[PDB]
């Protein structure tokens, strides 16, 4: 019974000119130390490699201590690394094998007492043969989010579908996203399948007295992402359904939450495909206190188009409203908060409340101020705006070690569609004034009212429940000299780094 | 050879009036004591043992106690009284009779050892005297009846009894959540006599895995004040120290969120005394839209005093303000958003969006809109204030039941002082819209922003934490049939039922 451990990009890609294809990732060579040393007092692991793979080995750490080293080679002998460097006391020495069955023959006839599990640790050789001779039961794979240059590959397997987008491995542990030197990555292990409370019991018996999961197979589920999976299905499962403004059918919770790390990687959601390029207009068009929707039209962004149509505005009663006018809607609140609206081409400079200067100029200037606040929710401007705000409000602050987060407070919440743009959305403003104000981007907390998925969107969400996530992407801000106020980004200052999601879902927008 | 005491006990240790129970029934608590006393893992059964009182005190159609060991402790009573009584069914246990608990006990070692399991005193104070007496008592099992009710026979004064009221022992390791039957609360505790096909996975967890605790010694934590007990303790252990407006330390956390049920009891914190005419008091000050805290002060409620002084006013540079004007804080954006503000003294009846009146009459209507939302947060308005809103939005929400929730978004807790205070704010603000809208109270679930204790506080509240809560009262609303609409309501209209909390701490405003 052995176990594989790799790191490994979304092609499946492990090495280069006998050397890593990444920059150094010190998080995943704890993780590949720790794994392979940690026993329960009078056992060691065994750890097997290829011949390439141990010369591919910076010559101080081979050979790993405190484990058996085992080399599959026909070229190379006992002695070449009995010679290579002094062998010091207290460790096994280096065994080198024929072949891997032949590695594992002597485990057996030589070892059989001293080792508790062994690894196969490279290269594409060993992966091979492990795989071919069905010996592997658990794999120990790092994925590397980001795709680099490589010539030496892993052998494609039946459930290397949590790699990228195409006896089986079924992934049993998916941990957050880590990230080191600009590459994002996590851990995944995919399994070969194929009276001190006796007073306290019946209490909670008679107490208790009283179905759709998401990736039931996975038991840790590290991975942020599951918040936004099991917030699904506990709606489907837990919620009631409701009738509803848009006609449709609504199942609907009250006061669910969600919070994403920003330190590391960015909670843009891998199950399905997020329209990015929408998220970044949007929030541009947004700061600008832009409230004619042609111009996120225009861009390729439709996503407002149906909510200012001649109909909808007639609908809400507004027939002096020029398609496209949002009204005094989201943006206009923060630039320019309680000022009188006209119509979109009007300029409303210095008039109202600038809202998003006064918490960037209190964040640089008083950061332990508790009245760091944001508001797109005006009682007086309610019936002239398309539509009433989701996303309402959000909130700043800073901790010891200059680390900021968010909080935003949405009053409706489409689980389907809106949710997973809107965590991107305001993640994605964290970053943008954690940069103007010197700040690190620490968190998002996603604070929900009425949590409600529509009737037509619960097939294509259980089809979106059988998808494992993938490591999160990296957003970086490029140009960062040059963009020095909040006003000063544009959309080409932003690179999305390492994002593999799951196919795009179609789900309809309730008009 | 250990028992089990099964009991239900008014605060001051009531059991029993008129050889009867002192309440309403219960009939929560009856299925609580039917089951402990019942249920066993096939050839066994349990054994329940009473005073010849209990025993006539009992109904006939009850009596003896069905798939039960009855045993009556008596010297008058003979075995062929209760024999000629009532037919013996068949399967069932003759009943037996002790001149003694110690006979009795006897009588279980003797002549139903390999039958019975499990030994219950069940009432009453003779036994329960006599069980304490020889300390054979593991364990407790009471329900505490939060109501005072005529009594005049008592269960025995013992060690520990400090969880009824306020003054080998007997310590809780079970609390429950309050229930309630008939307007009378109650909550159910435990006391005990102290004086590789999952571990191929663990070695992952063990390089990702990682000291003050409420109580620490009640395991199951029922009881929902245990969400503002571990948010004192969450603060405490892994808040982060910073400045403050006021000058005084602060420990914080950022996103903190609870939930507190409102059909059974309400959340008036029981583990130190919150002062009730209090929130009352200012809760229909807001309502009234009323800006003049001289009104609050006038009545014994001196909590915003602080911040109307001559030196506040000024120092938020404020001179023309008379003292007392909070200027247009959470009762003028309620009633009247947007409205200009003169003074405390002006009448803006017809000015500004009457949020409120909104919001009930979109509920009376239309319960399944999505923007029944009040907000006091006016950005236009914040420097006219003598303190920016800490309450700043309220979301109110009905399901299939018509039962209503509502949440609170709030962006600075004083988790000492305020937090209390403000959880039983809005809970009863959720009891009076429900009453005027026709809809069955459900839940208030609150949000929290910069979430943080006084450094001030810390050494108060570790004592708070030694404190094991008390069952919730209920809130009854008097004189339903006059009150119709949400002016309606007076500071008479209501009454606390069953509150008993621990002595009051002694907690500075950090001015
Ligand atoms: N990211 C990751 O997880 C890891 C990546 N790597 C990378 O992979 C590369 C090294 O792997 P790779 O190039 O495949 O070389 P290997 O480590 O597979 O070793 C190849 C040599 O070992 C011997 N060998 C290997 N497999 C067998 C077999 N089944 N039977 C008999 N002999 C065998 C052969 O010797 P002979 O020719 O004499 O028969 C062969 O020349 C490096 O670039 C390294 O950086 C390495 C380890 C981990
Ligand atoms: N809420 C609760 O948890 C419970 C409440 N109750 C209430 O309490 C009342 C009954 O309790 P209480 O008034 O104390 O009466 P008890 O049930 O304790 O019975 C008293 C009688 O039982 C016999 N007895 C009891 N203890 C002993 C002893 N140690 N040695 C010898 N004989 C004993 C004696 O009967 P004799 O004179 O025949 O020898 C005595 O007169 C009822 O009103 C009932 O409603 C009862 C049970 C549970
Ligand atoms: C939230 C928000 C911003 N908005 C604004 C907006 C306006 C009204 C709404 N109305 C309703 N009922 N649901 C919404 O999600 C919604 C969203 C969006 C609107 C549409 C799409 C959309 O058509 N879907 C995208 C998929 C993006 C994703 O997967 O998240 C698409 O492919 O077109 C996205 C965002
Ligand atoms: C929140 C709120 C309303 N308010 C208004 C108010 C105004 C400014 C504040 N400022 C600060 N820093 N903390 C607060 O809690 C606070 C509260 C209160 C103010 C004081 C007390 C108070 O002195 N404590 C009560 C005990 C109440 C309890 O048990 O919680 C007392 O007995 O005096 C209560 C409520
Ligand atoms: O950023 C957004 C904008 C809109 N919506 C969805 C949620 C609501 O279902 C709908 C707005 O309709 P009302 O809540 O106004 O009924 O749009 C979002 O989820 N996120
Ligand atoms: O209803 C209230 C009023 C005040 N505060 C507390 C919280 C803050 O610690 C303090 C106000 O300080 P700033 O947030 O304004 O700095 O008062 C509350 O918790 N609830
Ligand atoms: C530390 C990188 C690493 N990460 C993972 N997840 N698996 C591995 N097998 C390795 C590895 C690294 C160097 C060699 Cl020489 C062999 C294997
Ligand atoms: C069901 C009320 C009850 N609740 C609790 N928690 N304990 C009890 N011992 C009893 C009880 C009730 C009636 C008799 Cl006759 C005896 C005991």
């Amino acid at each position: 019974p052995v176990c594989l451990v790799v790191a490994m990009t979304p092609k499946r890609g492990i090495g280069i000119n006998n050397g890593l294809p990444w920059p150094h990732l010190t998080t995943d060579f704890k993780h590949f130390s720790r794994v392979t040393k940690t026993t329960p007092a009078s056992r060691f692991n065994a750890v097997v490699m290829g011949r390439k793979t141990w010369e591919s080995m910076p010559r101080k750490f081979r050979p790993l201590v405190d484990r058996l080293n085992i080399v599959v080679s026909s070229s190379l002998k006992e002695e070449d690394i009995a010679a290579e460097k002094p062998q010091a006391e207290g460790q096994q020495r280096v065994r080198v094998c024929a072949s891997l069955p032949a590695a594992l023959s002597l485990l057996e006839e030589e070892y059989k007492d001293s080792v508790d599990q062994i690894f196969v640790v490279g290269g594409a050789g060993l992966y091979e043969a492990a795989l071919s001779l069905g010996v592997a039961s658990h794999l120990y794979i790092t994925r590397v989010a980001r795709e680099f240059p490589c010539d030496v590959f892993f052998p494609a397997f039946p459930g290397d579908d949590i790699l990228s987008n195409k006896a089986t491995y079924r992934p049993i542990f998916i941990s957050k996203t880590f990230s080191d030197n600009g590459v994002p990555y996590d851990f995944v292990v995919l399994e070969k399948r194929r009276s001190s409370a006796a007073a306290i019991a019946p209490v909670l018996a008679w107490m208790d007295e009283e179905l759709i999961r998401a990736v039931p197979h996975v038991h840790f589920r590290g991975h942020e992402e599951f918040q936004y999976l099991d917030l699904i299905a506990d709606i489907i499962n837990n919620g009631r359904t409701m009738d509803d403004r848009t006609g449709v059918g609504v199942i609907s919770k009250f006061g669910c939450t969600m919070r994403y790390s920003l330190d590391q990687a960015f909670p843009l959601l891998t199950t399905k495909r997020v329209f990015w390029k929408g998220v970044l207009e949007e929030l541009l068009w947004f700061i600008r206190g832009d409230t004619n929707a042609n111009h996120l039209s225009e861009k390729g962004v439709k996503i407002w188009d149906k909510n200012v149509t001649r109909e909808f505005l007639d609908s809400r009663n507004l027939p002096h409203r020029e398609v496209g006018d949002i009204g005094p809607g989201y943006g206009f609140q923060w630039r320019h908060f309680g000022a009188a609206y006209k119509d979109m081409h009007t300029d409303y400079t210095g008039q109202g409340v600038d809202q998003l200067k006064n918490v960037i100029q209190m964040l640089r200037t008083n950061p332990t101020d508790r009245r760091m606040l944001m508001t797109a929710w005006n009682p007086a401007a309610l019936d002239e705006m398309a539509l009433p705000p989701c996303h309402l409000l959000c909130q700043f602050y800073v901790n010891d070690q200059k680390e900021l987060s968010c909080i935003m407070y949405q009053r409706s919440c489409d689980v389907g569609l809106g949710v997973p743009f809107n965590i991107a959305s305001y993640s994605l403003l964290t970053l943008m004034v954690a940069h103007v104000c010197n700040l690190k981007p620490k968190e998002f907390i996603h604070f929900m009212g009425n949590t409600h998925v529509y009737t037509n969107h619960v097939e294509a969400l259980k089809e979106q429940l059988r998808r494992e996530p993938r490591p999160f992407p990296i957003v970086n801000i490029l140009n960062k000299e040059r963009i020095k106020e909040i006003d000063d980004f544009t959309a080409e200052d932003f690179e999305v780094v390492g994002y593999v999601p799951h196919g795009r879902i179609q789900m309809e927008m309730a008009v």
